[PDB]
């Protein structure tokens, strides 16, 4: 069976899973049952599932090579499968939150599930909190008598910790940390000292490698009983090289993809976020540059908006772009190397990994 | 030792524990620490602590029936107090969440967390998910060896699912069912038909009575490895009724208590509710009365509120709460005598926490 139709069909499962025991147990009435199948479908489908379709890639590449009755095969996959959706809803919890906070207006080509006209505010933060809730419903339904149960659910919660805390050093980027205080509105940082390549590391690194690259490596270890094949601190250290990357791309894409096929319009000038383009282009600007790009950054006024991306175009980031592209593909390649010391075949699977983040588009 | 002043004791640990962890694992800079320290104290702090100490006292009750080395009961104490604040921290990511979700203005005497001047929806959406987070961050770390951690994480991710969906009833419980869609702009209810005892049940059953009444009695009961010493279903059914009792005290204060004592401005009837007045009201109403709160439930306007009010008073509805309390009386003594059958000493610890609910002021 193809990878994605059986992923595909879990999903279904999954809901139907998900919304029978609302019934059943949660005294849901048909109406709501419909309303949070809808909000599913809407939060959870629709992008590539790169990071759920891991999960499988990684059990699958373990299949080829282990012994196994067909029963157990399926068995793995299924997890795979499974695993795979908890860190889609995980995903879907956190856009739809991220979109509340952010005020955004689009995602994937629609607008935001927050700004559909039945649901608002008011009932999107709760059904972010229920898709979140779900991961662990699905992960005690079915892995409840699996080995792996206690390391999934201790792995899944630092992670999303993780992504939670780097949200906050994300939405507090643009901010001065000696001046942070719950009781006194934060101005926008005015010396930009804390743009540097550490300090966008750190945000990146907690935002989004943990629950994109390390959750799925490592969740298709789980499922297939082989972590003890691997040395952990090469799957963390790939994981956090392989998701800087990822990121950077996404960076760049804010600001210079055209909005049709970047599916939003990206705000990141506006709002003032310690992004790779500013960081890097303060890594090579003289004063009269940085004088401008202070004078014009953090502003909704599109004229403003329109100095900032001049500056980047001016100060050739592609070249710098390249440079850094060509530092990822060496340590890359390094670690994949040494991956093969103990696990040839996992060592694959993150050189797929690799390939896709880097070929896309 | 003092069963408050442990349990006070143990926060400051837990809340050093958490911090520490933040600085050697997630590098965390002093000044965000700062915030979230600050975060922690203004949205865990302040309330009265019935839920965590409820856990406190379910294992004092068997503690003194049980026979222990000093050191096991100074761990079991230690747990009932982790496990009561992994409730009060639970509570803390629900409050910061609903106060975004309805707006509010005020909770216990000071401004909503989100309306602090450095804190903004943008930040408080992510620090209720921080504060949910450490719930499990701090299980894991305190209750790694224990026997017990797998039921308790399983109880307390199936009591936060079920609130969930409870905030998803009482959102919605102004709307007509038939009517939800996603795609549509919900508007009220203008016959009120489902604003009846069964689905007011409902709501409250799912929004408060497990994480305020069923898991703090159940927490108790796993932290003493005493679960099979009772009888689960008059648990379950001793936690509902109290629980309801709570929430129609609630009900009638959010009208009828002075801002200054409440701590909030109530604006269930603004927000058209599904109240214990509502329902009852509608219980006894004659068709002019009905016809009257039609046409002003759900208003902002003073005006209109102060006729609904006035409703409630002449409908004497006071007379409907004191039978509803004696019939809670009668059930709750009687699930207490046949909690005795297994467990005398449980039995009197639900006692206690009966007459603390029934005598709140
Ligand atoms: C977590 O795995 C992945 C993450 C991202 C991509 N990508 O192509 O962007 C591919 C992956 O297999
Ligand atoms: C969960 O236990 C309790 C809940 C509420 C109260 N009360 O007095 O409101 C007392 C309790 O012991
Ligand atoms: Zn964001
Ligand atoms: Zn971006
Ligand atoms: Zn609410
Ligand atoms: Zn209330």
């Amino acid at each position: 069976m193809a990878s994605m139709e059986r992923f595909l069909s879990v999903y279904d499962e999954v809901q139907a899973f998900l919304l029978d025991q609302l019934q059943s147990k949660y005294e849901i009435d048909p109406n709501r049952a419909r309303y949070l199948r809808i909000m599913m479908d809407t939060t959870c489908l629709g992008g590539k599932y790169f990071r759920g379709m891991t999960v499988v890639n990684v059990a699958e590449g373990f299949l080829a090579v282990t012994q196994h009755d067909e029963a157990t095969k399926e068995r793995i996959l299924h997890d795979a499968c499974v695993g795979g959706w908890m860190i889609e809803f995980l995903q879907a919890h956190y856009l739809v939150e991220d979109d509340i906070m952010d005020g955004s207006v689009m995602r994937r080509g629609k607008p935001c599930w927050y700004r559909f006209p039945g649901v608002t505010t008011q009932c999107a933060i709760n059904d972010g909190i229920i898709l979140k809730s779900w991961t662990q419903i699905m992960a005690w339904h079915y892995f409840a008598d699996r080995p792996f149960l206690k390391d999934l659910l201790c792995l899944f919660q630092k992670v999303d910790y993780a992504t939670a805390v780097g949200q906050m050093y994300d939405v507090t980027s643009m901010c001065d940390s000696n001046k942070l205080d719950p009781e006194v509105a934060q101005p926008m940082t005015t010396d930009f000292a804390e743009f540097t390549p550490a300090i966008y590391k750190r945000i990146v690194k907690y935002k989004t490698t943990f629950y994109t690259y390390l959750l799925p490596l490592v969740m298709g270890l789980l499922v297939s009983e082989a972590a003890a094949s691997v040395e952990m601190n090469l799957v963390e250290r790939v994981a956090h090289l392989i998701g800087e990357y990822f990121q950077v791309q996404d960076d760049v894409m804010d600001c210079f993809t055209p909005p049709e096929q970047l599916g939003k319009v990206g705000t990141d000038i506006e709002d003032a976020k310690c992004s790779w383009l500013a960081v890097t282009f303060l890594g090579k600007a003289n004063a009269a540059q940085v004088a401008e790009f202070k004078a014009n950054y953090g502003e909704k006024d599109p004229a403003k908006v329109a100095v900032v991306k001049r500056l980047y175009s001016k100060a050739n980031l592609q070249a710098d772009f390249a440079a850094y592209e060509a530092e990822v593909v060496r340590e890359v390649e390094s670690l994949i190397e040494q991956l093969k010391v103990k696990s040839p075949t996992f060592a694959e699977s993150v050189a797929v990994v690799w390939e896709k983040t880097h070929k896309r588009k």
